[PDB]
């Protein structure tokens, strides 16, 4: 009998540079997928993907010293709380953080050995409910 | 070599009475409906309208008599998917081979009087960085 209405937006902004883009962000907060969209292999031995959620305190992924991402592959980081396998060279389970944090706002950034960004993508939901 | 690019997906929904517009594929292969409430809804003659930008107005029109009972969900698949019509959970639009694919899908249910009761709008937009 009562009667509803409700907006939903879901944005991602994508942006990459060099071979290894940031594929899928869960919004759960369970993983970070990256791949390696070129035809050569990427050295990404502690390299680093900084976790922005809003204005939650910066969470940091680091990579483990000696880390390849081959040419074409997927690399799944998972956080402690999912429940993953740790699994070379396909799954990594980041040990210290139970969740990458959820909310309405998630950016995640890779960041290469020398500390540049490059790449990253950004998830924005919006909810508006008719009252 | 650099890539950049925004997408945005909204959904716009709207419900009175006992019916909702639950879920619109947007392959165009079906729309199904859900009875939220606890007493089931007669449909004989309702109609759906799907309006998909500016393309020309599409419109079902459900049997003379239809009951969707307390709970329930009725698919309602354009011809072009190849489901077979079983009545009351599937239905198949013979005449009319896609519900039709774009940026702006405006599907609303009919009652028998003509007033638009529920409705689900999908929008996706995408913007790509220029060169």
């Amino acid at each position: 009998l009562e009667s509803t209405e409700s907006r939903s937006s879901f944005s991602q902004h994508a942006r990459t540079s060099g071979r290894v883009a940031v594929e899928e962000v869960d919004e759960e907060g369970k993983f970070v997928r990256l791949r390696n969209k070129s035809n050569e292999d990427q050295s990404m031995g502690n390299w680093q993907i900084k976790r922005q959620n809003g204005d939650d305190p910066l969470l940091t992924y680091r990579f483990p010293p000696k880390f390849t991402l081959k040419a074409g592959q997927v690399v799944t980081i998972w956080a402690a709380g999912a429940g993953a396998t740790h699994s070379p060279p396909t799954d990594l389970v980041w040990k210290a953080q139970n969740t990458w944090g959820c909310g309405n706002s998630l950016r995640t950034a890779l960041i290469n050995s020398t500390g540049e960004e490059v790449a990253m993508r950004k998830l924005v939901r919006s909810v508006t409910v008719v009252e």
